[PDB]
């Protein structure tokens, strides 16, 4: 019932009580662990609503008060009649901050309480969506001093009337399939990039082409829009000691802003809810640049360092990997754009976990995702046992709209 | 029910039916994943089911399932249990047994070698001094003058749990650590307590930064006994760097043979509480964990100082830079001295190949991602990108409490 988690580096032990408030399923059984798997009505709505309002009135310290009881009935009476209900602004902010608090795969939650929430529930069209997105991008970019933000479009109704941002992020680079068999740009976005050319985008067909936004209002055909270029802050990638680095021609955008997720608060489903913070260095250095199936620039870099690529055991991939990541951190900082290195991100996440243990009774955390994809064991999160569980409100993945939407 | 795992780099999907043959619990529930928790005397009743299962396995694999010789062995194990409360494994069964304990070992990235294990049967051993002698032969044979060979040495199974063979050392070769009275620690900090025990049992400690520990051996439930391993048997590699000449002045070395001596080997219900096994090292085990963990030799700072890195801001990635050099030095030193070692790239690649094969030939490969992915350069090794299913098959290697914690002292 109570569970202890030990840090095997500091011997510090914490007791988890928060997992018993967990509702949804993990994918794991007594017989099988599924921790490394990337993805494992009116009758239904009212309990969900009640469970959420109960934690909301508790957090504001008015559990079981007349204000509590009255909102509880008001929501019940709106469900029986309208087959859905509306959140109050205050409940919406709480909902969203907490969906971030509960994101077990996010290393950056020490920040959770300072989320800026933009309520876009009065939006009705794709142009309106575009306007909200641009105000989001600009607010959160803040000339390089980035701020956490989420913009919340109207909730799902019959399911035929969904708002959706088809992009997986607001700002991403195009992917094109070429005559050779090679890929130009970002291979992760090839399918989406084709969906842009078939909606009518003029692709410049380079390596770092900022994709257009494809916006869906109230279930309608989606629509193309270019983000004003002046709003997409980008950093050219150079190295502090290696002068040749600049001619690789690398740049990355400043703003990571996830836009394909679904926000569930008290049974209500917000299918367009883009949110953004700022990068941990390794996300770009290790994953975007180095993954075999992304930009995969490791061979090129190691060749420019004049390292021995004859045998795997020179650790030349490892040597290059560090420099590539040195250069991302250096470039961002020298341009005064917010970024965090993996040592700092994880040290901070450990502070946060210790905070959540004494102040909430626990902290759901998915180790497989928290441990950075380089230098695992030299970060303190490597030695830290974590319990993974699913709390609500939450962010969830959702089918890609193009498989699903009807034209 | 069939379960699919995806490789997110190659988009290869594989199908696991083997998980269906799993009986032990994982520590996980529908409501909670404990995949990163380090650790989450039998009666006659329980024993025959386990015996039967195992012997069914054994005989399936030799293609003799349901043969006269299979039924006759079942009946014979049956009788032996009801009459003696335990049973003896045939030699061939034990070999098969120990090989599968490896093959089922889901935290081991080194299973591609699983069949080529050399089994030493020390089940006639009755005394500590007998145990020293079997262990010495293990080590010499396994060391092979640097051309390491995997091997395990199986001492007599548990009987009533009052007569256990234990190897008190966590590994056969390991360095003393000594808590000084100023809170500092000389040698290996992981081995402090056990070192103290050795000292209590009469070991006269040199007190250097790398003193090979003495074997502490328990036979047949008896109080355990000290023995120095012959130093000519302990292969060690001094650590240098191919380009940094100052590296050798750090005074580092490591032993060449990793030999785990604290696990329990379970086969068809029988428990072997002393079963040291050994392989060869993946470079990162020494380089990342043994030298660079804060709770071990902790040399990152000393190494960064000497490279004159920018140590004033963690954003220089001075730690990441120092770590790669140290790992380079470990691999270089081993290769140059002709002692077997594998780098993490080549090991993880081998393991992906094994895993794929195991799905085609066995219908599964239980693997634990938290353990399989190396503690440096995770995502540039192909395992990071591989979905894995973790489950418990028997035969298996299990953990067991440390003996100083359970052992009944006699004087
Ligand atoms: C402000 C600094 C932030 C940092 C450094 C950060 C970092 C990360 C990292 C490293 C991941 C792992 C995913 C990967 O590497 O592919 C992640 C996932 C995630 N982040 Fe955070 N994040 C930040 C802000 C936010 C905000 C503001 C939200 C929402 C309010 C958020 C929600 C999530 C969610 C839901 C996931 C899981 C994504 C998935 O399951 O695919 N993050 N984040
Ligand atoms: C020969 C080359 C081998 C290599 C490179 C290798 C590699 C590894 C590594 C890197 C680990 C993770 C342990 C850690 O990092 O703390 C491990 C664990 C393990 N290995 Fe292997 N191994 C090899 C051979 C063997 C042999 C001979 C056996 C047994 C007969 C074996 C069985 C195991 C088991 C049972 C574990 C689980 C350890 C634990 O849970 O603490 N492997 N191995
Ligand atoms: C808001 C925020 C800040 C920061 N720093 N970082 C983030 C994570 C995103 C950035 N960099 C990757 C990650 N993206 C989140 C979405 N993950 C895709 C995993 C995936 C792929 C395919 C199929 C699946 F089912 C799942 C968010
Ligand atoms: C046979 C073989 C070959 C290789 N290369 N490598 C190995 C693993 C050992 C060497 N490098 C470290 C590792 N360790 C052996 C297993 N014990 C640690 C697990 C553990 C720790 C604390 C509490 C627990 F409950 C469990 C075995
Ligand atoms: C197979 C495995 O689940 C998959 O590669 C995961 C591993 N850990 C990860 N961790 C983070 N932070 N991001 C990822 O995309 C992944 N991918
Ligand atoms: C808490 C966490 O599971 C623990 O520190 C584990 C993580 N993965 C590991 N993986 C290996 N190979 N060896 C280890 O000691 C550990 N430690
Ligand atoms: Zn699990």
């Amino acid at each position: 019932r109570f569970l202890k988690v030990k840090n095997w580096e500091t011997d510090v032990v914490l007791t988890d009580t928060l997992h018993l408030k967990s509702t949804l399923e993990t994918g794991c059984t007594e017989h099988i662990c599924m921790g490394s798997i990337v993805l494992p009505t009116k009758d239904q709505l009212f309990p969900l609503a009640k469970e959420f309002l109960d934690q909301y009135y508790s957090s504001i310290k008015r559990f079981g008060s007349k204000a509590h009881m009255d909102r509880l009935e008001e929501v019940n009476k709106e469900i029986e009649s309208t087959s859905t209900y509306q959140l109050k602004d205050t409940e919406l902010i709480y909902g969203a901050k907490h969906a971030w608090r509960n994101a077990s795969r996010c290393v950056g939650r020490i920040q959770w309480s300072k989320l800026q929430v933009f309520d876009a529930r009065d939006c009705t069209t794709a142009h309106g969506m575009f306007n909200y997105i641009c105000n989001h991008v600009k607010y959160a970019t803040n000339k390089g001093n980035l701020r956490s933000a989420i913009t919340i479009f109207p909730q799902r109704t019959d399911g035929k009337h969904d708002f959706r941002v088809w992009n997986s992020q607001l700002i991403r680079y195009a992917g094109y399939k070429q005559p050779d068999g090679s890929t130009l740009g970002d291979p992760a976005n090839v399918q989406f990039t084709e969906i842009c050319i078939q909606q009518g985008w003029k692709a410049p067909r380079g390596r770092f082409d900022v994709l257009p936004l494809l916006l869906q209002a109230n279930g309608n055909d989606p629509e193309l829009f270019q983000i004003p270029p002046e709003l997409v802050l980008e950093v050219p990638i150079r190295h502090p000691k290696f002068d040749w680095f600049k001619d690789l021609g690398l740049k990355w955008y400043g703003l990571p802003a996830v836009s394909n997720m679904l926000l569930e608060i008290g049974g209500l489903e917000f299918s367009a809810c883009p949110f953004s913070g700022w990068y941990m260095g390794t996300e770009i250095g290790v994953r975007n640049y180095c993954d075999n199936s992304r930009y995969n620039i490791l061979e090129e870099v190691a060749k420019k360092m004049d390292l021995d690529m004859r045998k795997t055991s020179s650790l030349w991939k490892d040597q290059a990997l560090v420099e590539i990541n040195i250069a991302v951190l250096y470039s961002f900082q020298s341009d005064k754009v917010t970024i965090v290195d993996h040592h700092s991100a994880t040290e901070s996440f450990i502070k946060h976990m210790e905070n959540e243990y004494r102040c909430r009774g626990g902290c759901p955390a998915d180790w497989v995702w928290i441990v950075p994809p380089m230098s695992g064991s030299i970060t303190p999160v490597f030695h830290q046992e974590m319990l993974n569980y699913r709390l609500t409100p939450s962010f969830e993945y959702q089918p890609d709209p193009w498989n699903t939407h009807v034209w």
